């Protein structure tokens, strides 16, 4: 199997960069991660393409360092993300949270794993008795993030058991994945952000879902990452769409 | 010292207690709850428990610091000691047993985290500070739309973010860290944040009201930073949350 072997590699770069930036944590270390994860794999795999439009080549989608406001503040949560699609199809995911060690990895059929535990989502249903995970975002405009709390804010007027962040985008759905949460959304990700942690949590039985209802639209700059529809159709429902522009417009 | 041995006892209770709390994550509250009691009792038998403060040596005991995170195994629940004398907190212990880090402080001492030494961040500029809260266990019409008011108001100063693992006490210990550069909560109760408070100050950090003046630990509220200038300037942006207090 060809994409076996291109994993093994993912999973070796994530941890090569991971101990990168848990020891720049003990910005110019963004820039230095990312040049040598696409200069990797250009050497091996040359005819790939990469993001950081998507077309149906295999392609690489890197995030090297998710959560650049925890890794300035040396707050526990900085992941490096490696998403992996062919024919517009994530195939495999790795997030390595470098400060916790945990490598989450999924490939497509293989099931979601961290440090080799396999990993379930949790069986909740009731949005009422659901615990919730989000990011305010990173913009500061007045009418933004009055929707973003507006959002959290009707969320609370459902009696959710509550709602949690840990700065990180992938970290946020990898703990979707392990059951720990039951639910992450948010609005104003970008593709590199989700393409990593999106296939761990539905290969934790979990779903992608756009915050409009419909499919989950990569480019989008939108997601609900929940453990099944149910829950994840009901956010939807509760939540109101924040007009932003496309990854790829 | 003779609280020395004190302390010595409530570390070793309070990793027995998280083990007890994280074995039954992979009913409980009151098992934790009577073993601790029942534990210190034995040890100590004049000593006071809460969870009004004498002078009297007290224990403020949170079995399980966040309830919620128990329920759906989000891997961050405490037990949180605190040790008062003369109505002043002498000692705290926080144990996040599901990450197994170990947080403790005596007055005078430092703060440690796995006996490694803790210090705060030295961020003063509000625009550049990482802030941890909770938006409360509370439905209160009145009082959630005042608690996303506060937290809109200090995201939209803006500063660097907002986060929130669930725990008044890890939380806090997040800012002894340096991780985090300030804490603030409405809500809370001297159980939440007794064991917290001193490893925040040992680490270098101020406890502070959100009124600006002195840190009351029965008033319901509290800012842990890591310095007076990032609290108070917290402090300023805040709108004050009626709420019966712990010793009324």
């Amino acid at each position: 199997d060809p994409w076996q072997e291109c994993m093994d590699y993912a999973v070796t770069l994530a941890r090569q960069a991971g101990e990168v930036v848990c020891e720049a944590i003990k910005t110019a270390t963004d820039q230095k991660v990312e040049k040598m994860l696409i200069s990797s794999i250009k050497e091996k795999y040359p005819s790939h393409s990469f993001i950081g439009i998507l077309t149906d080549n295999p392609t690489w989608i890197i995030d090297p360092i998710d959560g650049t406001t925890n890794f300035v503040h040396r707050f526990p949560f900085v992941a490096v993300s490696i998403g992996f699609a062919v024919n517009k199809k994530i195939e495999f995911g790795v997030v390595y949270s470098c400060v916790e060690g945990k490598m989450y990895t999924a490939r497509k059929g293989k099931g979601a794993f961290c440090n080799g535990q396999k990993l379930q989502v949790s069986q909740q249903e009731d949005i009422t008795k659901s615990l919730l995970v989000t990011e305010l975002g990173s913009s500061r405009t007045p009418e933004t993030v009055r929707m973003v709390l507006s959002n959290m804010e009707k969320l609370f007027c459902i009696p959710v058991h509550g709602i949690r962040s840990v700065g990180t985008a992938a970290v946020n759905m990898c703990l979707v994945a392990t059951g720990g949460a039951d639910a992450y959304y948010e609005m104003g990700i970008h593709c590199w952000d989700v393409a990593g942690a999106g296939i761990i949590v539905t290969e934790a039985g979990g779903v992608l879902m756009d915050v409009t209802g419909g499919p989950f639209d990569l480019m989008s700059r939108r997601v609900i990452a929940a453990n099944n529809r149910i829950l994840a159709e009901r956010i939807a429902k509760e939540i109101q769409v924040i007009p932003l522009q496309r990854d790829d417009e």
